[PDB]
DNA sequence: TGTTAACTAGTTAACA
DNA sequence: TGTTAACTAGTTAACA
């Protein structure tokens, strides 16, 4: 049973389940205390990159807005994260990190470096030549999934 | 570089997943629309009658999942019940006729998305396949 | 074991 | 555009 075919299917539900119901796959658990939902870390991850809107958060997430709402009313009782209010001539309502949110901001920023050092770690490991082979399959396959 | 496209692969994927929890290409065919879990149920009686505590170390899911499910696939008169000889309290789930082309179905959606894994991996010859398919093992350590 | 209830993190739709 | 309301398919925990 080593068919490729089959070797796939085992390898996509393999990741299913070590994502368990969560939307992002990464290695190890969050430095910080199990604080929010991944969704929520990655939006703070965002705003120290840069400060954003509803629907621009939406979008890098591919979530919907109603899903960004509930993520930032949360982050906000959390006092993680300010409005901006449409107050002046602005009309916009921008969302940016507290004091207390940066030091996350930074937990999940690595925390995404460090999965893909590992990723590359399991890299470098094949030749050169073994390497762009790889880079062809990944390719063909996100296409099955278009 | 490539670590970048192992990634996005993946996260290619948790976006084509959704709330599924697994993954199958193009949309389901099935006479009566179900979520996959309920589809694939069916296709699990299908081998074997069985129970609710074993439907869901099969799913991976929880026994709650499990009783939803159950109710609602209940809910469309696809199973039965029906008590196991041993021990009569044991309750024991079993496709109706109405079920048997779903499961079916929903056996020829993995089937037909097999077909088409298989497609694409002969196009790489089985000099470059078997390179591949130990990339696959060898990233499946991270996530054991 | 498996049912409930209370909860979660997402969905669509309607609507200022 | 983005909040809210009604929904959904899972979760954990208590306990029938
Ligand atoms: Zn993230
Ligand atoms: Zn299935």
């Amino acid at each position: 049973g080593m068919s490729l075919a089959n070797q796939i299917d085992q390898f996509l539900g393999t990741i299913m389940q070590f994502a368990e119901n969560k939307h992002e796959i990464l290695l190890g658990k969050s430095e910080s205390d199990v604080k929010l939902t991944s969704t929520q870390e990655h939006i703070l991850m965002l705003l120290a990159e840069q400060i954003s809107t509803n629907a621009k958060i939406a979008e890098k997430l591919k979530i919907s807005p109603a899903a960004v709402t509930k993520a930032l009313k949360k982050l906000q009782e959390q006092e993680l994260i300010k409005s901006s209010r449409a107050t002046n001539d602005e009309r916009v309502v921008l969302w940016s990190l507290t004091e207390k949110a940066v030091p996350v901001a930074k937990e999940h920023a690595t925390h995404h470096e460090k999965t893909l050092s590992t990723y590359q770690e399991l890299g470098n490991k094949f030749t050169d030549e073994e390497q762009e082979v790889i880079s062809k399959f990944l390719s063909a396959l996100t296409e099955e999934f278009q």
